C-alpha cells in the first residue's frame, strides 16, 4: 500500500484498461492495480 497509489489514479486514464503496465511502473501486485481500476468509474463499468 504505497501513497504513490493516489498518483496512479491520476494517470489511470493514461494506462487505460492496461493495469498490468501500471503495476509494472509502480511494481505493485495485481491486488492494488486492480483495486485502482475498481475505483475508477470509467474502467469499472464496460
Ligand atoms: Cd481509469
Amino acid at each position: 500500500f504505497l501513497d504513490g497509489i493516489d498518483k496512479a489514479q491520476e494517470e489511470c486514464e493514461k494506462y487505460h484498461s492496461n493495469w498490468r503496465a501500471m503495476a509494472s511502473d509502480f511494481n505493485l501486485p495485481p491486488v492494488v492495480a486492480k483495486e485502482i481500476v475498481a475505483s475508477c468509474d470509467k474502467c469499472q463499468l464496460k
